[PDB]
């Protein structure tokens, strides 16, 4: 009689619909309810949960037919949790203008176009064959289908409810079906014994919201939870001191940074943006606040980008002397510059800021915190510097230097970054090219322009800490999610 798995979590997503549920807390539940056409095999070839290999999943097989289309042959006889059969109608609907990237679709799925390539309408060729295609060249279609965009939704059930209502009673093909939701309290899923893959190893999975990390640690010790999420390196000594418990940490594919409202005169040019960037001592912050567990990326560059990761790229320079020279050159008059942070929404946001204020003070710059309260939306005109995070959500360099800093995106259109014409032309080229010498060199060049312009200042890649009973064999993955396929066994 399979064990019931209980996870003490920091929170639940606003929705369980695949796209509207994208958040820190959603993928760990969504990944169990749905399957995609392509699955990231994180543990392939002995990898410690950080492999980027993409393998077939609801797609039995696929072939790329040109620089913008792929023909998919789907697995046959696979059912959704409502008993409806999964067909090309459902895969076409999932990536259709109707549900995902059309003008009317983004009214209820706001990020449908933002998390998508330049889609063209899917083509249903037969019951189990579908061509998925872009209007312009794209060798990233496979990476996108193996991403948090990929989950396949049932067409008729999804249409009869709409995206918002579907988010509260989701139906997928995954190993665990939805049972119940108590808003901001718990989600319970039950084993789908009609699953097409291996039999699910837990009878139920309950995601129990426990707000304080101390109460979650207490619940792991008392026997209330099997796994607990959202801990820091500081909680590792207490948890590991118990013989029957252990922490299981991993670097996650996220990026903490600070950025600027470049519509403000003081940030309309790169000079003070770069002085602020060079005065920051990233290894001191990482040692003081993260017990040396977080990683400082060697540019806008991470191993999970695959072919567009450069392991020879020199690290971000810390140069107080050059920062001092750029402050005088900018004509900075000494007016305090605000740094908007919503308390500690991002882990260690306020302590990292307080360290950086001293670093900026050494360079001759007064930066003051503007700790806004939860539920407040500071207006754009009142922001100078602000903290930010960016999920590096594709196994490619496209996200987020091109997806957030590229042409027509947030940092240029809303926050006023006047990017050089070269940066924008290289952003459009890497979106269309196949991996190789040209695409990698273009990514190296984009990183050089990003560092010289400083539209944002990368701080570090955070380290996520889980804790679990030694009688539950489960390893975290290097992404903000939980994978139980081939990764959950009870001793």
């Amino acid at each position: 009689d399979r064990r019931a798995l209980r996870i003490g979590v920091n929170g639940l997503p606003p929705s369980l619909e695949p796209i509207n549920g994208i958040s820190n807390t959603g993928p760990r539940i969504i990944n169990q309810i749905f399957d995609a056409l392509i699955r990231r095999d994180y543990f392939a070839d002995g990898a410690k949960g950080n492999n980027i290999k993409l393998v077939p999943a609801l797609a039995e097989s696929f072939e790329r037919i040109d620089d913008k289309s792929i023909r998919f042959k789907l697995r046959q006889g696979v059912k959704f949790h409502n008993g409806a059969e999964m067909t090309a109608e459902d895969v076409a609907f999932t990536f259709s203008s109707e549900r995902l990237w059309g003008d009317e679709a983004i009214k209820t799925v706001p990020n449908g176009r933002n998390y998508s390539p330049n889609w063209d309408e899917p083509v249903v060729e037969d019951k189990y064959t579908v061509v998925l295609r872009t209007k312009t060249p794209s060798y990233l279609i496979e990476k996108y289908l193996g991403s948090w965009l990929g989950p396949i939704v049932p067409k008729e059930y999804y249409k009869s409810l709409g995206a918002v209502a579907f988010g509260n009673k989701p139906i997928g093909t995954g190993p665990y079906k939805f049972r119940e939701l108590v808003a901001n309290d718990h989600v319970t899923l039950e084993a789908n014994d009609g699953y097409w893959g291996d039999k699910p190893t837990a009878s139920t999975i309950t995601y129990q919201v426990v707000a304080e990390p101390a109460t979650r640690v207490a619940g792991l010790i008392s026997g209330e939870y099997d796994i607990i999420t959202t801990l820091t390196p500081d909680d590792m000594a207490l948890v590991d001191g118990y013989s029957d418990l252990e922490t299981r940490g991993t670097l996650i594919e996220n990026l903490h940074m600070f950025t600027f409202n470049m519509n403000q005169p003081i940030f309309q040019n790169k000079t003070l943006r770069r002085a602020l960037a060079l005065a920051v001592n990233r290894p001191l912050i990482v040692e003081a606040l993260w017990k040396n567990k977080a990683s400082i990326p060697n540019g806008f560059n991470f191993p999970h980008y695959g072919a567009t990761y450069d392991p020879k790229r020199k690290p971000m320079e810390f140069n107080l002397k050059e920062a001092k020279r750029l402050v005088k050159e900018s004509g900075y008059d000494g007016t305090p510059i605000t740094y908007h942070t919503m308390g500690n929404y991002y882990a260690n946001a306020v302590p990292a800021l307080m360290m950086m204020i001293e670093m900026w003070k050494a360079a001759g710059i007064t930066v003051v915190p503007k700790i806004f309260a939860p539920g407040t939306t500071p207006k754009d005109s009142d922001i100078l510097i602000r903290n930010w995070s960016n999920g590096q959500w594709l196994t490619d360099g496209l996200t987020t230097m091109v997806s957030e800093f590229g042409p027509g995106r947030q940092v240029q259109k809303r926050w006023g970054w006047k990017a050089p014409a070269e940066f924008n032309n290289l952003c459009d080229q890497v979106a269309q090219l196949k991996d190789g010498e040209e695409r990698s060199a273009a990514f190296n060049r984009l990183r050089d322009i990003f560092e010289d312009e400083a539209p944002a200042v990368l701080m570090y890649q955070p380290y996520d800490v889980y804790a679990a009973r030694k009688d539950v064999q489960w390893s975290p993955v290097s992404f903000e999610t939980m994978e139980f396929r081939g990764n959950l066994n009870f001793k």
